[PDB]
């Protein structure tokens, strides 16, 4: 089978440096575990790397002595086209739903692994978009419910920055579509920029914002320095939730029975990790 993912972030402006420069972060980890850019789909506003406000133009870092994460990141779905209908028509696989963008799909097959994430604002079951309307937790869920209903993934893993993070599937992802999902807080609670001026270990002095978010860098910082042969979902959910309970409460919900699985299924395996 093939592995897909399909990273998100549903903010702009650089106040929100750190949602994109995840997501790029995010994009440099598949590809060191070998996914390819066909099955990567990346959503960003893309006003960062460029920014006038940017203090290193055509360079973002997502962590204080970080490399450059911007270089090499598809640009699917940026600016006007990241919207609620072309994130669904993409996770749908339906490039002919699609307006505006690269027309790139999760057109995915039964045998196919696909890895869901997401960073930015969140609120009491609604995510934030960087282009209107937001999305709303259950239009996503049935967005989810409706792929399983296709049959055309063997299993999912979504990981969600946002504060009420928890708040997107509580009570509404059900447990039986082979999809699990981790939250970086709890249904309604706050999530928590790392990297951030003032607070050790702070950004080199020319940034004004946080580099990361700490829920995601948790993931990213651990997926780039282990075997992911070796590791498990459920272990790198428990680093994950040490980690960002510094801090707020990571949260599991959907398929509990996919923690045994090796990460390395969903997000590849670099050869240099062992």
């Amino acid at each position: 089978g093939t592995k897909w993912a399909v990273l998100v972030a549903g903010s702009k402006g650089y106040g929100n440096y750190r949602h994109q420069a995840d997501v790029c972060h995010a994009y440099q980890v598949l590809k060191k575990g070998g996914l390819k850019d066909e099955n990567i789909v990346v959503f960003m506003y893309d006003d960062i790397a460029k920014s006038e406000m940017n203090p290193r133009p055509g360079i973002i870092i997502n962590s204080p002595k970080g490399e450059d994460v911007y270089a090499g990141v598809p640009k699917d779905y940026t600016g006007k086209n990241v919207t609620v209908d072309n994130l669904s028509a993409v996770l749908l696989g339906d490039r002919s739903a699609v307006k505006g963008g690269s027309g790139k799909v999760v057109d995915s097959k039964p045998e196919d692994r696909i890895f869901l994430f997401y960073s930015n604002h969140g609120g009491p079951g609604v995510l934030g978009m960087p282009n209107e309307p937001h999305l709303v937790a259950k239009d996503l869920v049935d967005v989810l419910k409706k792929k399983h209903a296709m049959g055309t993934y063997k299993e999912m893993v979504i990981y969600l920055e946002a504060c009420e993070s928890g708040s997107i599937f509580e009570g509404i992802l059900p447990e039986d579509l082979n999809i699990y999902a981790t939250t970086a807080s709890g249904a309604q609670e706050n999530s928590y920029g790392t990297y951030c001026p003032g607070t050790e270990p702070s950004p080199p002095p020319e940034y004004i914002t946080c580099l990361g978010d700490l829920y995601s860098v948790a993931w990213m910082e651990d997926s780039e320095t282990h075997n992911l042969k070796k590791e498990s979902l459920e272990q790198q959910f428990n680093k994950v939730k040490k980690r960002t309970s510094n801090g707020s409460h990571v949260m599991e919900y959907g398929s509990k029975d996919i923690k045994p699985e090796k990460v390395y299924l969903y997000l590849g395996f670099d050869p240099a990790t062992v």
